[PDB]
């Protein structure tokens, strides 16, 4: 890693320009006691004078003398000095405008890119997208910045003492009071900003169902707030709300979704240093339904130190569909991809796009794909066209063609595609379905080809030899497969039969259901059947 | 070490039951958290029955049943988990009632033992006993205390937060509150019982001199108060005050001392722990003055943990005598020899004995003595009855006579010994004052005898070599040495010349002073002057 082991430099850095402001203001500290007990020696050797009433003849006036002298060189040194301290304190205090400016930048690099970017991962992880990653990395980050941000606070916290001490009308209660300012909107930034979901809810939950979230806080190790575990609070809230919530108007208590059966304890690994916080058991209650937004609110107050600084952390959980139904987990967990695909950084809660450029939507497609079917076979070129073409209703046979084109979420899953009266969602959706349902080894085994129309079946096949055949989704019928052959008698209709749903797959297999057909001789490619399905065919105690 | 490898397992023991009883804590949580799912899972199949208004014949009269079989086992299972849930909880809040017992145990020894005992080492030490030792050992103790005394806070903190969550009339809401009772009483213990005095002030101050003073926190390491180092506060009490402060009817801010250049911050050393705060340059001002004790006090205030539990600390310095003066450093130095020693444990601030056996005397001026002139050449069985003469003016001449003997602060240093317009202090002080200022070599070196009269004078050297000497401390005269020699036309008034002082030894040393004188031949015992002197002579670039 580059960019990376980089960070851990812009730490060490920060490490000992801190680790030196504390040198000068420990000895910056010694002046000051030691100018203390001066501005007093001072005012001993003067309350002399009073006291000379004692006096002999000579020498009692000869000694007002050896006074007199002490202080001209003591209110010199007590003069001079006073601008080295003056000084030397300005200087601690723009040294420390310093520390701070590289460290607002850290701060901004850790929690602006590299928190946002593991949290898109996060995010894409939704629809199948690859593993966040451990937020380990990122914990070592932030308590290292919580580290050596507190530090610089009880710095500059002394530097008050020192001042509010012993005044010096000087440009130095603005530094303080600016430096002091900065420090503050740091801490808020890092605390608010570090307080994320770990384990995110399901997207689309039904109401009365276990559901778990885990919520952690990266500073809670440092600067310290394990010392009594403060409490997190779910709360399920709107769409609309989550907009009033960001923009402080509230009436901080309404929650356009009503209650949820947990709010828990958050919980130190002691050697980890993660302060987690796990709803290991939830529940739910209370132009559609089925594009409902709605989501879960995390909250937890609580003070940082010995007390000072006290804070109420928010998060909001990516968005949730909510189905009180049968089930329509597939119209919702539409609305749920095309909200983790396409969300723009920082959109006002759920700001999604209205239209998308299809190679997007591939994209999108294929990961959930993928991540669906378990198999990295996933939507090839070809199969992304036979899709555009579909969806798009239109003849355009090779892919660069549509990288320009662009899909409504109503072209995805409002309008039902031409021939029939389901959507293109509801098309691709059940081939995920019935394919993670009972065919998923034949999915990377190669056994259906798939994506292909009556035509292609038609041209693909003609010329193979007798038994040749292929499986293909059906358009024809809701979620299935319907097998094409090819026999020498055949038709411009040649020989393909209607389709078998999971219905079908349920009370007997299509390995079996092809297995018992002997006109099937070979899955399309050239291999021979036995060869590609003999793995799943069903034995008995049985005969020849 | 026998009896300290023995609070090591007293802890580990500490350790693993607090080990377990979050053991508990955890599944019993689990129990409550999965009984609240059931208890909903119940008023689920309950609210089924307001809803079988969607009715068919036969099957909605015959699903009653099914649903009201369904409650018949759950209500089961729920009346039998709940008194499985508050068994638990009782069997797990006289678990901690188990712990605290050991816990307020270890405490107990830790503080009121193992902590007085160090304070007392201390104690002594300002009559140069031997030196206290490292806190670290202590401190290692108190931390280990803190960190399994704050868990099982947190632990019973989580108890409350599940029974008031989940109420269940029972005998544990006492339970919890008495267990809760006295884990704050062992806190208030272990937190102000643990901010002490590493270094003591000097216990014999005069106004606006410069001293120090380092007080510590031992728990401030893990239960976390260096998260912002509070300020501790010096400031002089006198010896009634401290009394009206202990039996708190204070109006907490007068101060028969007024005021003392120094007040301040708390200062945490990573890696050791320590919680200091070093008054590394404090200041003075404002039947005897003598015998006026004075305290310097130290508060300090701040919060545990996130905040809760908010304390403030307070503890008194060994006393202290202000001398506004020439230097009568020998009369108070006194006041203070006596309260140090004698001292009982707990004595309302300053309640000194007024008599004392003479052998603890004994051990005082011993101990002070070998301090001051920096030999462990004591105050032997012999010398302490010359004393024993001196002191108490009467002829008894071996020591274990005076064991049952007792001596009066007046008869210390109030009284003047019976010749002599000196006290029996000022004496024994004027001899430790000479000795460590110019006799230091020479004590341990064996050649001022020192404690004995004209008359053991006289006899130990009459039937000697012509010229055998000893130096013998002169009540003859305020703080000196008279030598005693022999040569052999001599007398009952055999020969010893007047007394040297400080004066004389400052003006010209006695090693010189014997030097020059010819009479003067051996050194008591047998041995040749030169031999016992010649290191100390004074040369030049001199001749033969």
């Amino acid at each position: 890693s580059q960019k990376h082991l980089q960070i851990n430099q812009r730490f060490e850095e920060l490490r000992l320009i801190t680790q030196d402001t504390e040198n000068e203001l420990k000895k910056l500290q010694q002046t000051q006691e030691y100018f203390i007990i001066q501005y007093q020696e001072s005012l001993r050797i003067q309350a002399q004078f009073a006291q000379l009433g004692q006096l002999n003849p000579q020498e009692r006036m000869s000694r007002e003398t050896a006074l007199q002298q002490k202080q001209v060189s003591l209110e010199t040194w007590l003069q001079r000095e006073a601008q080295t301290l003056q000084q030397y304190r300005v200087e601690l205090a723009e040294k420390h405008q310093k520390t701070l400016q590289l460290l607002r930048k850290q701060q901004t690099i850790i929690l602006d890119d590299e928190l946002i970017q593991w949290k898109r991962r996060q995010q894409l992880a939704g629809n199948g997208g690859p593993p966040e990653g451990s937020l380990d990395v990122l914990q070592s980050w932030c308590e290292k910045l919580a580290e050596i941000i507190w530090q610089n606070r009880q710095q500059i916290r002394r530097a008050e003492h020192l001042c509010q001490q012993l005044p010096i009308p000087g440009p130095v209660e603005e530094m303080l009071a600016e430096v002091n300012a900065t420090i503050t909107d740091i801490i808020s930034a890092l605390v608010t900003s570090t307080f994320i979901i770990e384990k995110q809810p399901p997207q689309v939950l039904k109401t009365q169902t276990k559901f778990a979230a885990t919520v952690r806080l990266l500073v809670g190790g440092k600067l310290n707030v394990h010392m009594n575990p403060p409490q997190v609070k779910a709360t399920i809230i709107s769409e609309q709300q989550a907009k009033s919530l960001l923009k402080n108007e509230n009436t901080r208590n309404e929650c356009s979704g009503e209650i949820l059966n947990n709010c828990c304890v958050m919980e130190y690994h002691q050697a980890t240093g993660t302060l987690s916080a796990h709803f290991r058991n939830m529940s739910l209650k209370r132009e559609s339904v089925t594009e409902e937004k709605f989501t879960v609110l995390f909250e937890s107050q609580f003070s940082v130190g010995s007390n000072e600084l006290v804070f109420q952390v928010k998060t909001l959980s990516l968005p949730v569909v909510v189905i009180v139904h049968g089930s329509q987990d597939h119209n919702a967990t539409a609305t749920v991809l095309w909200d983790n695909a396409f969300a723009e950084p920082g959109r006002v809660p759920f700001a999604v796009p209205d239209k998308v450029l299809w190679p997007q939507l591939c994209e999108a497609l294929n990961m959930k794909f993928k991540a669906e079917v378990q198999s990295n076979r996933g939507l090839t070129k070809e199969n992304l066209v036979f899709l555009a073409q579909k969806l798009f209703n239109i003849s355009s046979n090779h892919l660069e063609d549509y990288n320009s084109m662009s899909v409504s979420w109503s072209q995805f899953n409002r309008e039902n595609l031409p021939g029939w009266n389901y959507t293109f969602w509801q098309w691709f959706d059940g081939v995920m379905e019935v394919l993670k349902k009972h065919h998923k080894p034949h999915w990377n085994d190669g056994a259906i080809l798939g994506f292909v129309n009556k035509q292609q079946a038609h041209d693909l096949l003609i010329n193979k030899p007798d038994g040749t055949f292929l499986l293909r989704f059906s358009d024809s019928e809701i979620g299935g497969i319907t097998i094409a052959w090819k026999f020498d008698s055949p038709d411009r209709n040649l020989w393909n039969l209607k389709p078998f749903t999971t219905r079908d797959f349920s009370i007997r297999s299509l390995a079996d259901r092809l297995g018992d057909l002997n006109y099937l001789i070979y899955v399309f490619p050239d291999r021979p059947k036995d060869e590609v399905f003999a793995k799943y065919y069903t034995p008995v105690l049985a005969k020849a």
